[PDB]
């Protein structure tokens, strides 16, 4: 399969009403009728990866580094990580296992599958490029 486009299905698929600083906090009801309901829509052309992924590593469960790391964020959206996902996603972005081992396996993957996931209007925060 081709994980860049199955992690992206978790991030451009927000509609929790969680979003970047959409999320509120619960009241109690009851004679609490006083206040206004004009609820307009919050549009997003910019999907903000940040206050997503951020949230979504410790969701998963352990801290992660997904600003450096492509396995931490692919984990995050909980896969595998196993062999086959590492074949796969690798295998649809080109393949590159020869001499550079899980060292250079790390940097030359996040590079692309960001390329492939921001990009679909994906927004990064200042430190994140490529």
């Amino acid at each position: 399969m081709s994980i860049f486009g199955k992690i992206m299905s978790a991030i451009f698929g927000d509609s929790a009403a969680a979003s970047p600083g959409g999320a509120q906090a619960p009241a109690t009801t009851g004679a609490a009728g006083t206040a206004p309901t004009a609820p307009q829509p919050t549009a997003a052309p910019s999907i903000d990866v940040a206050p997503i992924l951020d949230k979504a590593v410790k969701a998963k469960g352990e801290k992660l580094e997904w600003r450096t790391s492509i396995v931490d964020l692919m984990k995050a959206l909980d896969i595998d990580s196993s062999l086959s996902a590492r074949k796969e996603l690798a295998k649809e972005l080109g393949y590159s296992g020869d001499m550079n081992d899980s060292a250079s396996m790390n940097i030359w993957l996040h590079k692309q599958v960001m390329s492939k996931l921001v990009a679909n209007g994906g927004k990064l925060p200042p430190e994140i490029k490529h």
